[PDB]
């Protein structure tokens, strides 16, 4: 049996984190389970003090994972979690790797707001992607959360809001697959990445894989062929099949400046007026909706 914090036993991995894999745990003294990020302190640069420092400046905000206790011991940074449902990229193989339109629009809508709060207290994500989403429990299992700080950074100062400066050859950060075109570029990342990351995440909902997905090879040819092919497709070829709003969402991020505030709200609403106009329901019936949790 293993305890941390004098509090939890540490039980099974449950998912990998950014730096440090995440592990099934119970408060004994509430009787609760609780997710248990641990880093090795013997990794070459520690970062959970750092993220968790970010997770309390999130506390608060709708979809935020709640911290129950971080604190180091011997041989392991511990970080402390309520614990969430499944992953949207776990519900997504539940569904066979294809979402409705409805449940996509349904997740789009949520989705938007968490990167929208993240970017109010002064950061940018880095690395959108459906593994970084969870379901909620209980009451709050149609609520979509967002995770991972790992690679979050601020892209403001917090005083007086002027925006990092733009620059270039910066190395990539974030996963491959949902980058955005100018992060391969290797520019500066900014609130418009994060966006952009989120439009190539719903259309791989829609599509189940997307054009750059699946391409085989140094140091590496893998991510340059990843580039060369998400760079050269045309937006009316990737979403070809799918309502306008999703084009429309991805050429509105891809057209922001560096520094540009965007319009959430009418990205928001483009999805919004299409849910209405297809006679959807806003119930939160979504695809995997057999499943209790
Ligand atoms: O990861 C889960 N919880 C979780 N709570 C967290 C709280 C904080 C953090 C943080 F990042 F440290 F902040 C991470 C967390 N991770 C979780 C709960 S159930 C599950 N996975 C399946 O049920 C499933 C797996 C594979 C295929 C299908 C799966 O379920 C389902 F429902 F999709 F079919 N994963
Ligand atoms: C909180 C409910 C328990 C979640 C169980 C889902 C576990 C499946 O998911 C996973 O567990 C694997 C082994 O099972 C690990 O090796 C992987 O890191 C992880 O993806
Ligand atoms: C309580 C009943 C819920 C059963 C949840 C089990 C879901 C298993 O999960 C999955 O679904 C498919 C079948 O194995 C595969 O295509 C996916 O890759 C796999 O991850």
């Amino acid at each position: 049996e293993l305890r941390v914090g004098n509090r939890y036993r540490l039980g099974n991995k449950i998912g990998s984190g950014s730096f440090g894999d995440i592990y099934l745990g119970t408060d004994i003294a509430a009787g609760e389970e609780v997710a248990i990020k641990l880093e090795c302190v013997k990794t070459k640069h520690p970062q959970l003090h750092i993220e968790s420092k970010i997770y309390k400046m999130m506390q608060g905000g709708v979809g935020i994972p709640t911290i129950r206790w971080c604190g180091a011991e011997g041989d392991y940074n511990v970080m402390v979690m309520e614990l969430l449902g499944p992953s949207l990229e776990d519900l997504f193989n539940f569904c066979s790797r294809k979402f409705s339109l409805k449940t996509v629009l349904l997740l789009a809508d949520q989705m938007i707001s968490r990167i929208e709060y993240i970017h109010s207290k002064n950061f940018i994500h880095r690395d959108v992607k459906p593994d970084n989403f969870l379901m909620g429990l209980g009451k709050k299992g149609n609520l979509v959360y967002i995770i991972d700080f790992g690679l979050a950074k601020k892209y403001r100062d917090a005083r007086t809001h002027q925006h990092i400066p733009y620059r270039e050859n910066k190395n990539l950060t974030g996963t491959a697959r949902y980058a955005s075109i100018n992060t391969h570029l290797g520019i500066e990342q900014s609130r418009r990445d994060d966006l952009e990351s989120l439009g190539y995440v719903l259309m791989y909902f829609n599509l189940g894989s997307l054009p750059w997905q699946g391409l085989k090879a140094t140091k590496r040819q893998k991510y340059e062929r990843i580039s060369e092919k998400k760079m050269s497709t045309p937006i009316e070829v990737l979403c070809k099949g799918y309502p306008s709003e999703f084009a429309t969402y991805l050429n509105f991020c891809r057209s922001l400046r560096f520094d540009d505030k965007p319009d959430y709200s009418y990205l928001r609403q483009l999805f919004r007026n299409l849910f209405h106009r297809q006679g959807f329901s806003y119930d939160y019936v979504f695809d995997w909706n057999m499943l209790k949790f």
